[PDB]
């Protein structure tokens, strides 16, 4: 559902995992995995040059893309927004 873009299902599973302690942390770790993977792929220049849409400024767009998951599906929660902002920092310090 993170690659599907279905925010309804992400919200339902967020509301189910909120009650259990650190189930939200399970989702936050999955978010960290997804965002770190995609950002590391983007920052790592591929081929003979990377277009701005992917590397130079595609990183900001991807940060907004995962912000979409944060707001719509993860309630703007402190843990999820913190994790995505951390991934932002990690693979933006290289940009």
């Amino acid at each position: 559902m993170l690659k599907n873009g279905k925010t309804e299902d992400l919200g339902c599973m967020y509301k189910l995992f909120s009650r259990v302690p650190n189930g939200l942390k399970t989702m936050c770790e999955c978010m960290s995995s997804y965002l770190r993977e995609q950002g590391k792929a983007l920052v790592s220049e591929e081929g003979e040059g990377k277009n701005p849409v992917d590397y130079i400024q595609g990183l900001l767009d991807l940060k907004s893309r995962f912000d979409r998951f944060l707001l719509e599906s993860f309630n703007n929660d402190r843990l999820f927004k913190q994790t995505i902002a951390g991934d932002f920092e990690y693979f933006l310090n290289l940009n």
